[PDB]
């Protein structure tokens, strides 16, 4: 997979993740969150309907701008999750969860996996598919069902 770790086992900040496959957009009444899946893992999903070993997701938070509508403003947070059956053999679903920054806190270059109770517990109890909240990510179910990442006529 594309995840890179430092010698202490902390996840390094992913590079160029805004070029990954956007799977979801959530609006909080105000923030916008964009969820990405790395491209090789997205290709595997489209083919199999499963998250491969090595899947990386990123959730990027922005503030909201006003249009005279609303649009993406300033970047204010970044979180990530990584699936790895060998590195995370003792986590639910073999997923680890990371904060790179949240509003009012500084960006770190490398993030430590959080304890199971802080993130994985909610994901494993509420996510539709293998601890990823695919119920909110319409690109994923469509891609598996049609083999395509878009509408077809
Ligand atoms: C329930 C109380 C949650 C806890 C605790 C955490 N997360 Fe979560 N996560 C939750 C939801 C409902 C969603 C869908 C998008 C949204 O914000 O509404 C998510 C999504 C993510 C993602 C995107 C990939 C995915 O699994 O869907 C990531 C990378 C993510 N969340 C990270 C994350 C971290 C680092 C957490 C602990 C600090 C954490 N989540 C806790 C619900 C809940």
């Amino acid at each position: 997979g594309v995840a890179e770790f430092n010698d202490k086992g902390e996840l390094l900040l992913p590079k160029n993740y805004r070029e990954w496959v956007m799977v979801g957009t959530q609006v909080t009444p105000t923030e916008i969150a964009t969820v990405y899946v790395d491209p090789e893992s997205y290709a595997h999903w489209k083919k199999t309907g499963e998250f491969r070993d090595g899947t990386v997701t990123v959730k990027e938070l922005v503030s909201v701008g006003d249009r005279k509508g609303y649009f993406m403003g300033d970047y204010i947070g970044l979180e990530a999750s990584v699936k790895d059956s060998q590195r995370f053999a003792n986590e639910p679903g073999n997923w680890a969860f990371y904060i790179f920054y949240v509003p009012d806190t500084p960006l770190v270059a490398a993030a430590k996996n959080l304890p199971t109770a802080e993130c994985a517990a909610c994901h494993k109890e509420n996510a539709k598919t293998d601890m990823v909240f695919t119920q909110f990510y319409p690109v994923l179910r469509a891609a598996k069902a049609t083999g395509e990442s878009g509408v077809v006529a």
